[PDB]
DNA sequence: CCGACGACGCATCAGC
DNA sequence: GCTGATGCG
DNA sequence: GTCGG
């Protein structure tokens, strides 16, 4: 990668300012002056050069100066020194502890792995499932288990009712060669944004799943939301595969685009485009896109038959989806 | 200078 | 119990 | 932290 070592840097920096400073805008500046300066075509060679992207501005040409001259940034040396900012920075790292919970723990005197195992007492239940697979979830998937993965779950849902439609979204749909964890986009023709005409639709795909030993564990489940823990089958004598993240939205059956879009991401890229459907005078969520009237106030929605639609309504030209990890 | 920075589901808690 | 705010994702 | 107006 071409500029690696500044793109890490930013990173750092922004994981410093949401775990650490708790300052979430921020950290949303340095991860769009990373995002902007990953996809730059060239080896950067000045704080200049770089002040050049939109994203990129004073403070952060002067750390990538810093960075170019010595190899190092002053001001991460001392951040990575910090006792407290690195037990808060490492707690974070468990599923379900944020920066407030960090910064909890670490006043309470539980600062480490072995410290929190000691005090899974004061842990919620989510925060319990994240230590219990901490490394696990620290692993990437290859695509090459995700495709297992999306056998088995379009053919448990299969089996529940053949009318679900079950899309793998988030990095497997824009083709990443590994992935942090399963998204799966459901629908059903039973609920869309005019009635819900079965109760119990992500339930019962949830139970089928559990009942053939894919989903182990929850961390959190509502009747559109599941997010929760799976895993692979292994062969006789095979070491076990890791455990995985899982998440499933279930998606008013009329608002797949705008669902399949937004569940694509990346996260980023879905924040670039929504902040300029704004400029664009328009609101989009994973629902609908809506016009902004005159008082900033949101229409009703508009007709969306693809995802090239939305591009269309912001004048922007279609992105295939392995072109938005941003 | 200075306001705005994407949009939302589920878990948890305070206050009634 | 319900409602609203906050945390976390 | 950055940017538009
Ligand atoms: N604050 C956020 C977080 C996530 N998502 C989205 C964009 C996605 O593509 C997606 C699926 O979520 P993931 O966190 O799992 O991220 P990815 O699938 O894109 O990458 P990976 O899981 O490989 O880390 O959620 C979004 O719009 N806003
Ligand atoms: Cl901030
Ligand atoms: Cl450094
Ligand atoms: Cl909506
Ligand atoms: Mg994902
Ligand atoms: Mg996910
Ligand atoms: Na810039
Ligand atoms: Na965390």
């Amino acid at each position: 990668t071409l500029n690696g070592g500044i793109t890490d840097m930013l990173t750092e920096l922004a994981n410093f300012e949401k775990n650490v400073s708790q300052a979430i805008h921020k950290y949303n500046a340095y991860r769009k002056a990373a995002s902007v300066i990953a996809k730059y075509p060239h080896k950067i060679k000045s704080g200049a050069e770089a002040k050049k992207l939109p994203g990129v501005g004073t403070k952060i040409a002067e750390k990538i100066d810093e960075f170019l001259a010595t190899g190092k940034l002053r001001k991460l040396e001392k951040i990575r020194q910090d006792d407290t900012s690195s037990s808060i920075n490492f707690l974070t790292r468990v599923s379900g502890i944020g920066p407030s919970a960090a910064r909890k723990f670490v006043d309470e005197g539980i600062k480490t792995l072995e410290d929190l195992r000691k005090n899974e007492d004061k842990l919620n239940h989510h925060q319990r499932i994240g230590l219990k697979y901490f490394g696990d979830f620290e692993k990437r998937i290859p695509r090459e288990e995700m495709l297992q993965m999306q056998d088995i779950v379009l053919n448990e849902v299969k089996k529940v009712d053949s009318e679900y439609i079950a899309t793998v979204c988030g990095s497997f749909r824009r083709g990443a060669e590994s992935s942090g964890d399963m998204d799966v986009l459901l629908t059903h023709p039973s609920f869309t944004s005019e009635s819900t005409k079965q109760p119990k639709l992500l339930h019962q795909v949830v139970e089928q799943l559990q009942k053939v030993h894919f989903i182990t564990d929850t961390l959190s489940k509502g009747e559109t939301k599941f997010m929760g823990v799976c895993q692979l089958p292994s062969k006789n004598d095979e070491k076990e595969y890791p455990h995985r993240r899982i998440d499933i939205r279930l998606i008013p059956k009329d608002q797949y685009y705008c669902g399949v879009l937004y569940f694509t991401g990346s996260d980023i890229f879905n924040k670039n485009m929504r902040a300029h459907a704004l400029e664009k005078g328009f609101t989009i969520n994973e629902y609908t896109i809506r016009p902004l009237g005159v008082t900033g106030v949101a229409g009703e929605p508009l007709p969306v038959d693809s995802e090239k639609d939305i591009f269309d309504y912001i004048q922007w030209k279609y992105r295939e989806p392995k072109d938005r990890s941003e």
